[PDB]
């Protein structure tokens, strides 16, 4: 089975690197058909990105025909294009989509998984929300439950702020959005609760109905009627207390029970490794 | 298809009531064909027991024929019987096991699953740490890494009492409590004297570590009056146990109060802690229901 990938930054390059250490006897099969970034298209799988051919992720997809296309480009937050675009007429060929890009997802998720489910095509997004800790994956194995409300510390980078010289060690360990704002301005973590509440809870929500700010702990919360982002006190008891630095949680309250997890927010081979994961699942018939 | 359940205590009525609430379209098919407690068979669901027939689970298991056995029966660490060989037969005849029971897996794991691996049999079994929250489940969307050390508080029961004398209530009423709630082992020593905790690491040092230990293996210590302090559970490639510690202000597990859970596993690529209750009859029962629809998913 052949993947484009979409993008070779910092999460390209990491998620290139983990499917060629073999972690998965389920990856044996898996080759990289093109790798496609500002700069053109390279139609092979190497280590070092030189282009082939001039243009955009169209021509790309068009000259590889990919089984599955794995999307680590930067997010665009006006439209989401060219993502949406693509995975439209991925889903409408039969193209599976594992993505670490917010963006088309905040934007339109009832749009794309609407027409996923229709044609059967399958959606890997784990690395959308919390890198590598479980969170999409994490709510696959609590089946048969309805998820009430949710609650957490969903961005890593001003998690780990709390100026300059804070900052600038993130974006040095690769945390932070190459357009920094978007962690600062509190964007991202409405993306992420965003995608949490379309998915979990089924409030057909986009990042334009969420209120938030920026950057006591920066908390997104969705139930049945309201998504937010904003600063809060937190108590001793309370789960997300300790949760600091670069660390993630999210906290799924069901019929059942409330759970949490917590784990590294962000970094490149912890985005990968999502990525790595939903591949490995979908492999298995698991997404 | 056809479920056997085994046991019908506070976990076994639970699953019951999860299954008849119908919150999977995976489910739609599942059946129960018989329950099966130590006053008998009966050959029948309904709310309330009431035997049909007398015998032993393993004449239950050749009058029903399951296709799948859910093992909500009580531990027994002496030797695992009857879950024990009743597991060699079900993955003989081909049957999968869903489990809350953790007993045999404490003892046997490898030669189960060996067995198991063997025949494409599969065995669910998150119920047998950290009830409904995910911690076998987890390490399942936890493909293509290594796990190096794990680190937790894994018996509800325990911890809950450790709470309440925290909260100056004496041991004797915060195991009442405990039991009341129905958080205990039918033998309650268990809980208390670190048997639950120490078969449960072993799980876990087998599914997520690879190394083939048993309950035997594992050093353990309970918890009584006489001692914030957590019975912290710690397996590596290495060692293996259980103990009652003093815990810092600054760790991850020193707001883990009461009924709560916790698992702290470390891979090649992360460190991720889940935490959520430990124990309860209804979460149990959620945790054998999650591995149901995955098996019915085809992914156990
Ligand atoms: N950083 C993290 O820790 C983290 C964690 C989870 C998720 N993510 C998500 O993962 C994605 C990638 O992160 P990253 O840190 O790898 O960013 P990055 O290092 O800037 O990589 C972005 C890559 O996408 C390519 N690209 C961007 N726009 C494109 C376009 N219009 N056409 C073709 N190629 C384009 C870039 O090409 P050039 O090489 O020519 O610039 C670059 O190769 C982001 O969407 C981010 O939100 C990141
Ligand atoms: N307590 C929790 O919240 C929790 C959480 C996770 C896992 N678990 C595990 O789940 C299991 C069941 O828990 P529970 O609270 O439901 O215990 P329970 O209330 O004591 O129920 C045990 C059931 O098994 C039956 N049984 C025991 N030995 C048997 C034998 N040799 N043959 C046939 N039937 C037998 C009992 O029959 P009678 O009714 O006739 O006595 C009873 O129906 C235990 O293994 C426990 O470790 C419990």
């Amino acid at each position: 089975m052949k993947l484009l990938l979409f993008g070779y930054g910092n999460v390209g390059k990491a998620f290139r690197k983990l499917l060629h250490e073999k972690r998965s006897p389920e990856l044996n099969d898996v080759i990289i058909g093109g790798i496609v970034t500002r700069r053109g298209i390279m139609l092979q799988d190497k280590e070092d990105f030189t282009p082939d051919l001039e243009g955009d992720v169209f021509k790309a997809f068009e000259k590889i025909k990919p089984d599955i296309i794995v999307d680590v480009s930067s997010a665009n937050y006006n439209n989401g294009e060219p993502s949406l675009s693509l995975y439209k007429e991925a889903i409408k060929d039969g193209v599976n989509i594992i993505t670490t890009n917010k963006a088309p997802l905040a934007l339109a998720f009832n749009e794309i998984f609407s027409l996923a489910r229709s044609k059967g095509v399958k959606i890997g997004f784990q690395g959308t929300v919390m890198s590598g800790t479980p969170s999409i994956n994490l709510y696959r194995v609590l089946p048969g439950s309805r998820v009430i409300k949710i609650r957490g510390i969903l961005n890593g980078t001003t998690n780990f702020i709390l100026f300059e010289e804070a900052l600038k060690e993130a974006q040095r360990r690769g945390y932070a959005e190459e357009d920094p704002t978007l962690d600062i301005n509190g964007f991202d973590a409405a993306a992420k609760i965003t995608i949490l509440a379309n998915f979990m809870i089924g409030n057909s929500v986009t990042i334009k109905d969420v209120k938030f700010e920026g950057i006591i702990k920066l908390i997104a919360y969705a139930d049945e009627k309201e998504v937010w982002v904003k600063p809060l006190p937190i108590s001793q008891d309370d789960p997300l207390y300790n949760v600091d630095g670069v660390e993630n949680a999210l906290e799924i309250t069901t019929d059942i029970q409330s759970i949490l997890i917590r784990g590294p927010g962000a970094g490149p081979v912890n985005a990968a490794y999502g990525a790595l994961s939903d591949l490995i699942l979908l492999k298995r018939d698991c997404l």
